[PDB]
């Protein structure tokens, strides 16, 4: 019955988005798609030439081979000069094809640039959360790791409790309780950041149990935002956990430890370790 | 007499913006415009060649057909080699035309990319607003829906009352009262967000009536901002309502409901439902 | 002796930035510069060919005309086929020239796009400021006008007093007192926004006079920021005033007024009117 | 044992990122790399043609010279018309090569644009920090200088103490104490900004000494952010200092001074001067 899946995406069911598709497909699929149109549009132009007749020098009438490779030479602006258009109709088709060719190039280039500036937030989230005595006070925790060689500026993470509540009006709704963190922004997120919500008497989760979290349909959202180093621009990552993914009394293993010389170093093997 | 129309744009009358125009026209209009210049500039170059005389091989003197398709072959960098320039003047025109051709390409490409990164904030606003007992306390509400498959990060919406007020100096002005919301930022805007302003004793709208809202020229602005999922960058949407578009005692129908299996799903048919 | 000029730029004297230059020059200058290199690089390549000898078909040995137009045909990828390279040296120069040609295109295109996305904050600031009785309380004011057809989202303006002060340590410095405004953010900046700082007992400028403002070297900075409508991205504008540019008891004329039908309309003639 | 090096990067040891590499290499290296692939891909295509046999007009069978320069003429879309493909296989290779050529162009262009919009935060940080009596109160200071002709909008700097602390649970961790500054945001960063943290009774560093700072492993981070003038977009700079890089009782020399006429001017020689 869980609200938001672990990836942050929700279990809410939806009752031709080409934009989204073109940007999300893997690079091999994209190249295939680009090529697919490229071959198809050249084929449509080849058919347009032969529908005018044998309007191509070096071409045999009815030969798609000659028409297609002439279309390519035209669209691609090669213009070898062996296969050349004949008549006003063919020359008009060439004028339209050349416009298409260099215009499409512009379209492809904007796609490629946009696929290059994909905010690949190389952040790793802990498999589960813990609620343990910190300073002797019970505290809710999970952690993040920067997998990229790079660093993140003004990294602001929020621990958001999304739980179902009822009003005196009778309306049932889910409200987003932003939790008070020990650190809400790590101006430099470069290592592994353990995010903590101390459970004080003001805390929205004060006094809750495994049982009451389930009964309140308690769902914990982790929203991560930050400005990448090599990139410049923002990167965003999300993860969500249910009450079932919380470890009572749980303690994480510090990923940072000291080398023989005395220098501190990070072991990401120890990331999912409690 | 309403201040801001429902789209957010105002009824304030204005007493050659090509930039704006080129970006706002529909894609068919844009393609036509791009083509329009393309044909016109090739025509101007064709005229420039014939003004030099018969400076083109394969061309008849006075033939615009030959000059135009030679211009296209030049601007588009095809260079078949059938129609070729004759003399220093023609060759200088070719050098300028080639610069124009590849330079314009750059201009078109920047237009196309900019038309692709149009923040299409796929947000749907409720037709009207309501003021109903929430928790038994009267509360002002309206709602938003994400029509895009995607999600929105750090979505901050503001309910802004723009009403006319008078000072002891005698100046009449409209001030923007930002209203205290139950949720002012939905870190993840993925479903339908019902925005609420509880009308408490501190609220700027405490104790107002349909009558007094009209007399105070009360106008409600809804400003929506958020960072798109597939996009990365910000999207923005706005809507405005007058006192006449407010429903006293009105109650929205929850768009979220439970499937046979038990999973929650959203019915956007029920969006404009009170 | 004034700190910051009216444009926001300072009177502080500086005791080959091509980037900045290429973006700031007017469009005619930019086109001339682009053309300038284009002609120069083609000339350098033409010289490179003739330094190899008569390595061009249709060319006379020693003819720069033939070499230059062959260079253009190569760099621009025309490849008519009349003037063609001879030998491994010429063909190597062609391979380098073709790389240069299409690579430079990429360079030019990035310049053009960047010159297109110049945040042209079409904001107009009032010539002077005023300090007048508002609600009977003395208040410091100036105003802004959106000259663009478009609107601005989350427009946050700050009235910053930059005045010289001295410490018990003896250090003299200028500090940036951010002033409490009646409206610090106009979520929708579409018309003319009059920015006001009420001079209360907590205000940093409480009780100052024309005389004491001059003696404290009081300088008022206006920083404007907002997210453009047709653009999407941020626009920024700045203006600064000295104590000498402040009008004591001054009152602006409202730019908004009512048409015969009853609709409100804006008269920007009345902008610089006190 | 110092946590973060003076550049902001940390001494934490890491226990094929082409993206990062392509953007970070110097311009000469990038041009060499672009050229490197360009030559290699043309060589692979040349080999592909000769593997089909003597499928090129003007070419000698087995001549890589002819095949390579034909490949260049094809990939670059020159199409002189001297060397032309023979057969369906060669013509198919040409169709793929032309796609590769103009597609790669798009790839290169996105790289070049991205290398152009490198946020070169031309900010200079003071070599060391000082802790001196300001207003008679001990205060922690360092300073920034804008080396670029340009200015920076909404410049927000944070003085972050990263020190090791221990909990009642026994966990040892480093926490990021954001220090209260005299100025935390210089809406216009144009000159030299001296950042100060007054050491009051609430300050996290109140009462610390050179000795106790070392023993608490006190590390001072300086995070700088701002929106560039000619750029538009954000720029970011960072620097970090250890307790060993702090000067007790230290006083900076003002970089701003008055010319003969009376105008204020900045001497950056005096930047690293205490
Ligand atoms: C265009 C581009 C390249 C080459 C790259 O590596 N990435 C980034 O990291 C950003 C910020 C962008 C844009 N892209
Ligand atoms: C360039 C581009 C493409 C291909 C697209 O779908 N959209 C977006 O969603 C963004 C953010 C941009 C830019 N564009
Ligand atoms: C690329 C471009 C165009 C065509 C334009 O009008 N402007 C804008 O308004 C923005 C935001 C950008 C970028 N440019
Ligand atoms: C594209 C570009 C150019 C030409 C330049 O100088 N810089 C900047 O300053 C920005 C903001 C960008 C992008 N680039
Ligand atoms: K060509
Ligand atoms: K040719």
């Amino acid at each position: 019955p869980r609200i938001l899946n672990s990836d942050g995406s929700s279990n809410i069911t939806r009752l031709d988005d080409h934009y989204h598709d073109l940007l999300t497909v893997s690079w091999p699929v994209f190249i295939t798609l680009i090529t697919g149109l490229y071959l198809v549009t050249n084929a449509l132009f080849a058919l347009a030439y032969l529908a005018v007749g044998d309007v191509i020098e070096n071409a045999r009438p009815g030969s798609f081979t000659d028409a297609f490779f002439f279309s390519v030479q035209t669209m691609a602006t090669i213009g070898y000069g062996k296969l050349i258009p004949i008549g006003p109709l063919a020359n008009t088709l060439v004028t339209l094809e050349a416009l298409v060719g260099m215009l499409g190039l512009a379209v492809a280039a904007s796609l490629i640039y946009c696929r290059f500036c994909r905010p690949t937030a190389g952040v790793l989230f802990s498999s589960r959360m813990v609620i343990s005595d910190f300073e002797g006070k019970p505290t809710l925790m999970m952690r993040l790791a920067n997998l990229r060689i790079e660093q993140i500026i003004e990294a602001d993470v929020h621990l958001v409790l999304v739980r179902s509540e009822i009003s005196q009006e009778g309306m049932v709704f889910r409200r987003f309780h932003d939790l008070t963190l020990t650190r809400s922004r790590s101006p430099i997120f470069s290592l592994s950041w353990t995010v903590m919500h101390p459970i004080d008497h003001h805390s929205p989760i004060y006094g809750e149990t495994d049982e009451t979290l389930r009964n309140s349909h308690s769902e914990f959202l982790v929203l991560f935002t930050g400005h990448h180093e090599a990139f410049a621009q923002n990167v965003h990552a999300r993860h969500a956990y249910s009450s079932d993914e919380i470890i009572w009394g749980g303690h994480f293993v510090d990923v940072f430890t000291t080398l023989p010389d005395g220098r501190r170093a990070l072991d990401l093997g120890k990331f999912h370790e409690i």
